[PDB]
């Protein structure tokens, strides 16, 4: 059976981060979910582009479970995924199961709020550090991404790439994750 | 004034290539018109993200003219963009205005599809070379972005911050680029 990811998309997601992973996870033969956090409706992103997700939150929640849950980032969609009753169900079911956990940017700020995989290392954005280290309940890292075990971390828009194909790495293994790079024509 | 980009996003497209120079243009203070080729109905892209335009191309194409008309790659979306006479007419009058082009992956094939910048070094992803010179009317390139002129062409959605960078240095100058660049995260 192919691996299954869900990525929850709120309103003011950063959109590139979005996208690459969504894109790069179904050219390795991930089945991916979109799952609207708010509903089915069309989500407004950060930069003002507008992706229509393949499901509500609601419904894709029922379809679990995923071998990764994907946050992007975006501060105001990160915002928003920390304030979610349900997007906290969802991370500490996947916790417990010991599923994969993705974030990118600001994302892992809802690792955070959620009280998920404390004592990881984890990297974020530069200007998301001090919210994500509020506590000192992580381990901060400048690479580019961060594995720890089921928690896996990464920086900003320019290193989606990279996050992409650790995922695809971490779920499908190193040949599927270098075959889906070449043709991306990477630095 | 605020420089102006049309974005011509067509089913098939490839939707890093259309959201990362969507966003990264937005990030520059660029007003981007995501315009839907077939109208302004929801597009799916390659991998399936589902993109809602921000007009129909008919009705942007009345609001020009533009500061760069931008073609996403996807093999697809570059084949339906190859043959629409709207695009023609477009192209034809930004390349008549000296205004800039540019296209990504293989993108650069409706530029060929349209008698467009030929004599131009042009790159493309490398599965597209051999479709963009065709009759050898373009001078090929290994270069990750290639600008010649009012003609500028990139490889694939690797290459497409660097696509997006060169647009916005080309419109808005290199502390512009320098300073979007920055927050990217980019390696
Ligand atoms: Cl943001
Ligand atoms: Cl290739
Ligand atoms: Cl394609
Ligand atoms: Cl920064």
């Amino acid at each position: 059976a192919s691996k299954r990811a869900l990525v929850i998309l709120a309103k003011g997601a950063e959109e590139m981060e979005t996208v690459i992973p969504v894109d790069v996870m179904r050219r390795a033969g991930i089945k991916v979910t979109v799952a609207g956090l708010a509903g089915k409706d069309p989500v407004q992103c950060s930069r003002d582009v507008v992706i229509c997700p393949d499901a509500s939150l609601e419904d894709a929640k029922k379809e679990g479970p995923y071998d990764v849950v994907v946050l992007p980032g975006g501060n105001l969609g990160a915002q928003n995924l920390s304030e979610s009753a349900a997007v906290k169900e969802i991370l500490k079911e996947q916790e417990n199961r010991k599923g994969l956990i993705a974030a990118i940017c600001a994302g892992p700020t809802a690792l955070l709020a959620h009280e998920i995989g404390f004592g990881s290392k984890v990297t974020t954005h530069p200007l998301a550090k001090d919210k994500m280290m509020n506590g000192g309940h992580y381990t901060y890292s400048e690479n580019r991404v961060e594995k720890d075990g089921l928690i896996l971390t990464s920086r900003g828009p320019g290193t989606s790439f990279e996050f992409a194909l650790a995922i695809v790495e971490a779920l499908n293994g190193k040949e599927v994750a270098a075959q889906v790079k070449a043709p991306l024509v990477l630095k």
